[PDB]
């Protein structure tokens, strides 16, 4: 998938991360290894880190 969406809330702790809420839609085009994936919200047009186990796909 590069389309998913969030399972749960999450709110950023620093710099790099992305705070976004449950059904919140995020586009993620690389998403193979690492705890974060780069995500960009479909919403708030807001982009940065996420945790790869927050998300499920939708697309």
């Amino acid at each position: 998938s590069t389309t998913f969406v969030a399972l749960y809330d999450y709110e950023s702790r620093t710099e790099t991360d992305l705070s976004f809420k449950k059904g919140e839609r995020l586009q993620i085009v690389n998403n193979t290894e690492g705890d974060w994936w780069l995500a960009h919200s479909l919403s708030t047009g807001q982009t940065g880190y996420i945790p790869s186990n927050y998300v499920a796909p939708s697309d």
